[PDB]
């Protein structure tokens, strides 16, 4: 699943 990382870590962001 890792190549969605990026877009968990999108929404992390403030």
């Amino acid at each position: 699943w890792y190549h969605r990382l990026s877009h968990l870590h999108s929404r992390l962001q403030d």
